[PDB]
Parts: C-alpha cells; structure tokens; sequence
C-alpha cells in the first residue's frame, strides 16, 4: 500500500506538466499566425510592383 | 487552403494590370487619328499644285 500511494502523486504532477506543455504550444502557434499574414501581404505587393 | 488564398490574392491584382494595359492602348489611338486627318489634307493640297 505504501508503494501504491508512492506511485499516485507522481502521476498527478505529470498531468500538471502536460498542461503546461499544451499552453506553450498554443502561444507559439499564435505568433506564427501573425508572421504568415505579413508574408501574404508581401506577396501581393510584389505582384503589384511587377 | 493557404495556397488557394495565395493565388486568389495574386490573381486579383493581375486582373488590374490588364486594365492598365487596355487604357494605354486606348489612349494612343486618339493621338493617331489626328495625324491621319492631317495627312489626308496634305495629299489633296498637293493634288491642286500639279
């Protein structure tokens, strides 16, 4: 029983760490979204200037 | 979807470039009309002098 209760808490904390990783991925995704939009604008201006 | 968007945006401005071309072509013709009208009269005057 000692070993069962020794094993439980680790898994709990692991769930916490997974949540943190989720959040990290989301923030990076948003940044890349903005970069994408700017490159689209550059494309259109370059065909303007052609 | 991104590569569909890119070409839609490019084509739309490519559509305006053609209008520029049509306008240029149209403008030159009005100039040439008067040149023609002057040559027509020069020939006829030269007929009178023979």
């Amino acid at each position: 029983a000692n070993r069962f209760t020794a094993n439980i808490k680790g898994l709990t904390q692991a769930q916490r760490n997974a949540n943190d990783g989720i959040s990290l991925a989301q923030t990076t995704e948003g940044a890349l979204t903005e970069v994408n939009n700017n490159l689209q604008r550059i494309r259109e201006l370059s065909v303007q200037a052609a």
